[PDB]
């Protein structure tokens, strides 16, 4: 299983960065996810951390460590001030019901 400092490591740099996004380079979602975010919705760049653990050594630990944390399996895997929101299909289910802008105002 993944070591507890994995885990911890993972919990640090949600809570450390106002949005938080594991991703892979080649993920057709992450790209859609990333484009409404910095196009689409404007966010800040640097209110941003984006992981593409298809480019890190501790890529398979980080994907690991999220599915103990929030059972989700997949990329993107996007967090939004520590509160999990899920993948692309999330992200765009919050905007068509409103309720992302409420989520984002203290981001923006
Ligand atoms: N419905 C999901 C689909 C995401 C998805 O299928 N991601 C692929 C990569 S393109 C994935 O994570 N495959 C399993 C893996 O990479 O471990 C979403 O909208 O985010």
């Amino acid at each position: 299983m993944v070591s507890q400092e994995t885990i911890k490591h993972v919990k640090d740099l949600i809570a450390e960065n106002e949005i938080f996004v594991a991703s892979k380079t080649y993920c057709p979602y992450s790209h859609a996810a990333l484009n409404t975010l910095f196009e689409k919705l404007k966010v800040p760049r640097s209110k941003v951390l984006v992981l593409q653990l298809n480019d890190m050594k501790e890529g398979a630990d980080i994907q690991a460590a999220l599915y103990e944390i929030n059972g989700q399996r997949t990329v993107p895997n996007i967090y939004i001030n520590g509160k999990h929101i899920g993948g692309n299909d999330d992200l765009q289910e919050l905007r068509e019901t409103g309720e992302l802008e409420e989520l984002l105002e203290p981001i923006l």
